[PDB]
């Protein structure tokens, strides 16, 4: 556990069209060393789409863990 | 071309064991937004590693593109 990988994932920039629950399937509300507003995503296509704070249509899908782990 | 994807990939962390091009295959000069010194490796277990700044094992690797690109 003390090994970590990976970078620091931070959505320095989203999309204008969102991606409802449709294509999307995971998500992930940026990282530390970086505070970042907005929240990444994992839609069928591998392709994160980032997403505005609070996005109306990601607090349903963020929902899940939203901030509090 | 406009439509980029992918969050702000930066080293904020690295590995102390380094990982020579036997593993390694890809790499990465950190990102903007987040002027990261070391660099992101893409080994065969798809494990990023990070970098120090310039090091000896990485120069080689990262010679290909070293800032220049």
């Amino acid at each position: 556990s003390l090994a970590a990988d990976t970078p620091t994932a931070c959505c320095f920039s989203y999309t204008s069209r969102q991606i409802p629950q449709n294509f999307i399937a995971a998500y992930f509300e940026t990282s530390s060393q970086c505070s970042k507003p907005g929240v990444i995503f994992l839609t069928k296509r591998s392709r994160q789409v980032c997403a505005d704070p609070s996005e109306e249509w990601v607090q349903k899908y963020v929902s899940d863990l939203e901030l509090s782990a």
